[PDB]
């Protein structure tokens, strides 16, 4: 019984100053704050910090959270452990209870959970409620996806016997979720592996923690018993990889860069001194997604998917559309419609709705993409944008290139920015080759008016999400399941069907009478 969450249309009055109403009070109420670290209960403080700014302002402290060290993910595993041993026998209408409240919690405080990530994330307010919509969407989705899966699945018995095939919890999860989709993503694979029966060990991106120390507070009022859900944010340099490594963790449900999560990967798959089990890895990488522009098209519409496949969100999407292979015939005219919609558009802090985009997420961050706007002048022609100061907050201006080689670095390598690389093909063929050129396949956009080709590349076009006339960067949970093939991850589709009964095991029950 389920439909997704309705945005927040800001073109209304009547919304827009609700919106005004909930950022004033995160401004100066929620801002500012102090939380520790949460294991089997216990609130947990240390004198080292991790201190959240806002991105936008760079000296605007939006919480200080407290940092975790070996020990105290060493005592959260050992939580989990502990929690997982009765919480597995918790009856499944009981685990979709603690997450309909939740909603219900979140649903309450919708726009100021959208506020909050307006200033800890630099989102936009229409970015911003899209997250937090989504999060909603998740829990809904998953809670309702394990009442349905309690029903178990119908096998055959044979005459004096009953065979039954059902699903069982795990084990402990460790939760790494990224920074970008900061609410969302971490609401989803946080309360996927809780509703399913397993416990959870979660290491929020130390970019930022306020979130979800925030999130991990609703789901305690929601019912949960201690150590089901345990906050640790730190380093991955001493936390992550002990979290990984440690012969208790069961699964590791990761979302962020290609590189830590092939170290993952490789890592959880050791079998330590002491480990009695398997260990899971469900993991989402990242892209390098591609705007197929055939040769003929609504252009309109081609530019229009370009660019806000391109700058929704800065760039920052793990689905974000940084690769335009745009048909010779068409090529110039789309490069120019882009340009215009592209650079009409404002870049500030997020005090209004009519700013489309914000700032990136941290001086780490904005170093790597102006290190990767100097490589996309040495590759390409940079039509647009490029400028980038980091004076009052991490601010880069929607960035250009054109006339790119198919396997030059901007062609390749994912930049997490507000980056696209344009390049130009002479047919349909080529266009495939070169959409399918990455170590990527996460996701694709075809624009075309050509019935043979959108057929073609249904089978051809070798990504997880695959678009036709539209853009890129959908994903609706229960609309459009997300996850990518080859170095975009293991293609756990989240937010469809299969996705829970991947943090579960299948038991098969037998009594012959």
């Amino acid at each position: 019984p389920y439909k997704h969450e309705p945005f927040t249309n800001f073109g209304i009055e009547e919304n827009r100053k609700a919106f005004e109403k909930a950022l004033e009070t995160v401004n100066n109420e929620w801002l500012g704050q102090s939380y520790p670290l949460v294991i089997d209960g216990e609130r947990y403080e240390t004198e080292n910090k991790i201190v959240s700014i806002n991105p936008a302002n760079k000296e605007e402290v939006v919480g200080t959270v407290s940092k975790a060290t070996q020990d105290h993910a060493e005592k959260a595993i050992q939580a989990a452990a502990k929690a997982f041993e009765t919480w597995r026998y918790t009856d499944p209408e009981e685990r979709a209870a603690v997450l309909f409240r939740a909603v219900a919690k979140v649903r309450r405080k919708k726009h100021e959970f959208s506020a909050l990530l307006v200033k800890e994330a630099g989102k936009p307010w229409n970015e911003a409620d899209a997250d937090t919509a989504e999060a909603i969407d998740f829990m809904e989705y998953y809670a309702r996806q394990m009442i349905e899966l309690a029903k178990g699945k119908p096998v055959n018995s044979r005459e004096g016997e009953r065979n039954q095939y059902v699903y069982t919890p795990t084990g402990v999860t460790v939760v790494i979720p990224p920074w970008n989709f900061l609410f969302a993503i971490m609401a989803g694979t946080t309360v996927a592996p809780i509703v399913t029966g397993n416990t959870v060990v979660l290491k929020p991106a130390s970019a930022a923690p306020v979130i979800a120390a925030k999130f991990v507070e609703v789901l305690e009022e929601s019912g949960l018993p201690k150590g089901v859900v345990n906050f640790v944010p730190g380093s991955g340099a001493e936390v992550g990889d002990y979290l990984v490594d440690h012969p208790k963790t069961s699964i590791i449900t990761f979302t962020g860069s290609r590189e830590v999560g092939t170290r993952i990967f490789e890592r959880a798959a050791k079998v330590q001194p002491g480990q009695t089990h398997l260990k899971q890895v469900i993991a989402e990488m990242g892209g390098k997604d591609t705007v197929v522009v055939d040769e003929d098209c609504d252009i309109e519409l081609a530019a229009q998917s370009i660019f806000t496949s391109a700058f929704g969100f800065a760039g920052q999407k793990c689905s974000a559309g940084s690769r335009a292979v745009v048909h010779e015939k068409v090529y110039d005219e789309v490069l120019k419609r882009v340009i215009e919609i592209t650079e009409s558009k404002k870049v500030g802090e997020p005090d209004s709705a009519d700013v489309y985009m914000g700032p990136v997420i941290d001086q780490a961050s904005f170093n790597k993409i102006m290190d990767y706007i100097e490589i996309g002048k040495e590759e390409g022609r940079l039509v647009s944008g490029g400028k980038g100061d980091d004076s009052k907050g991490y601010f880069i201006e929607p960035t250009i290139f054109a006339d790119l080689d198919p396997k030059a670095r901007l062609m390749q390598e994912e930049i997490f920015g507000p980056v696209v690389a344009f390049s130009k093909v002479s047919s349909f063929d080529e266009a495939l080759e070169v959409a399918n050129n990455t170590e990527y396949g996460l996701t694709g956009a075809v624009i075309t008016k050509n019935r043979d080709h959108i057929n073609r590349a249904k089978q051809e076009f070798h990504v997880g999400n695959l678009y036709f006339n539209r853009n890129c960067t959908g994903a609706i949970v229960g609309y459009h399941p997300f996850g990518g093939f080859k170095m975009s991850g293991t293609d756990s589709k989240a937010g469809g069907p299969d996705y829970l009964a991947l943090h579960m095991q299948a038991k098969t029950i037998s009594e012959m009478f």
